[PDB]
């Protein structure tokens, strides 16, 4: 069964199904029959969305950590409204046209270092765009990122994990920081351990810390050390050793200039930061 996790944001207005008029009903490929809406009343009165309606799922709603407006983000998609009527879940969420899994591609594709820097690109912005929402993923993974109908990134706003006694937070543990996997407290940081993760089994197609059950990944990502692989080039293996501290004071991205760390770090050096903020690189690879 599936939990989806809304991270709300303060002053959120709760919503209900007579507060949008239906426009279309869509079959979305992999993201199944989309409903098409507009909000009726409130701050975002007159916007589109999409919403989904999801039978027997979990809803998990989490605080994040001026008084501004949202506007949009290149490479978010955020769920703005999630709630339960008669047994179904109804997600209202930003309109992908065409949207497909980050997943999908992944299995078709072997990534160059010169493909993931793209990918992982936008998902640092994107990432470091949701930390100053005040969302901490915790266990941020491919299920999270989609790609849009141009093959840009769009990482989701909101969590999705696999749920005998109930946990609030079920965490998958291969991409989880030791600090979270000790329960003992974390931060920010937290997240890029496991974009670092995220690039290391977008490079090898494989996961950095496995064992054969959650207690043994658990030990392994506490205490094993990682293997390397020497095929990465050096300025790969550099950003990967920084993201793969143990001590969260000393990885990459825990600093005062938390994302801007990684951006300067060589692996990146060929990025053009503000071109990939207007959408004007191309991915390597076009739905
Ligand atoms: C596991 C789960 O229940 O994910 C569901 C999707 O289900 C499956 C099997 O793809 C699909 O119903 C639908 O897919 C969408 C997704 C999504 C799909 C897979 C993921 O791993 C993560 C997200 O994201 C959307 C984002 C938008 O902004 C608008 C959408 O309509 C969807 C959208 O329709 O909604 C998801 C919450």
């Amino acid at each position: 069964e599936i939990a989806i996790t809304h991270h709300v944001k303060e002053g959120h207005e709760k919503a209900d199904p007579s507060q949008f008029e239906l426009l279309k009903v869509l079959g979305q490929g992999s993201f199944g029959k989309v409903f098409l809406v507009k909000k009726i009343s409130g701050s975002d009165a007159r916007q589109l969305y999409a919403m989904k309606v999801l039978k027997k799922a979990t809803l998990k709603v989490r605080d994040r950590v001026d008084i501004l407006v949202e506007v949009n983000h290149p490479f978010i998609v955020k769920l703005h409204y999630a709630f339960q009527t008669e047994g179904k879940l109804y997600l209202i969420l930003d309109f992908l046209r065409g949207g497909d899994l980050f997943t999908r591609l992944s299995k078709e594709v072997m990534f160059t270092e010169e493909d993931v820097k793209f990918y992982l690109a936008e998902l640092a912005l994107a990432l470091d765009h949701l930390h100053s929402l005040g969302i901490i993923y915790r266990d941020l993974k491919p299920e999270n990122i989609l790609l849009d109908e141009e093959g840009h990134i769009k990482l989701t706003d909101f969590g999705l994990s696999k749920e005998k006694k109930a946990y609030s937070f079920c965490g998958t543990v291969e991409y989880m920081a030791p600090e979270v996997v000790n329960r003992r407290g974390h931060t920010q940081s937290a997240d890029w351990w496991s974009f670092g993760v995220l690039m290391f089994e977008m490079l090898t197609g494989t996961l950095p810390f496995q064992g054969k059950d959650r207690k043994e990944t658990m030990t392994m990502i506490l205490k094993a050390k990682l293997g390397m692989p020497q095929f990465l080039s050096p300025e790969a293996q550099s950003l990967l050793r920084m993201l793969f501290k143990r001590n969260p004071a000393n990885r990459l991205g825990a600093g005062p200039d938390g994302v801007e760390e990684i951006k300067r770090h060589s692996f990146f050096s060929t990025i053009d930061w503000n071109k990939l903020y207007r959408r004007e690189i191309h991915p390597p690879f076009k739905p």
